[PDB]
């Protein structure tokens, strides 16, 4: 599971749902699930406008339970601290992976800060 940061092209452009957001919550595993869900203070979505029912239709990452998956290991307890999501829905909620565009926003270019505000959505091609 532990690849390479995927071309962004591929995983804007690929992913179903892109949002910058801060955690504010913890990973839920059920034993019977294969995934678990993590909370977040989602600031603004970038893409999956389409699937922005209401408005806010992503406030959690569901990623599979599984020992050779690659869920989403978060080491951040700050509240505070923004991020960049790259993730398709799942019958409604939000799927990740560590091998699917994931960092923090703050990480990012101030270009394609604006370019994933802006333009990597359908100019995604990195």
């Amino acid at each position: 599971c532990t690849c390479v940061p995927p071309h962004p092209q591929t995983a804007f452009c690929n992913s179903d749902l892109v949002i910058r957001a801060k955690f504010v919550g913890t990973p839920e595993v059920n034993q019977t699930t294969l995934y678990q869900r993590y909370e977040i203070k989602m600031t603004k979505m970038y893409k999956g406008f389409q699937a922005l029912g209401d408005a806010a239709d992503i406030r959690f990452v569901y990623t599979p339970a599984m020992e050779s998956v690659c869920g989403y290991f978060h080491r951040s307890h700050n509240r505070s601290e923004e991020f960049l999501i790259a993730g398709k829905l799942q019958d409604g909620l939000l799927h990740i992976t560590t091998c699917s565009f994931v960092a923090p926003w703050n990480s990012l270019s101030l270009a394609q800060r604006r370019g994933f505000t802006k333009t990597y959505t359908v100019g995604c091609e990195e």
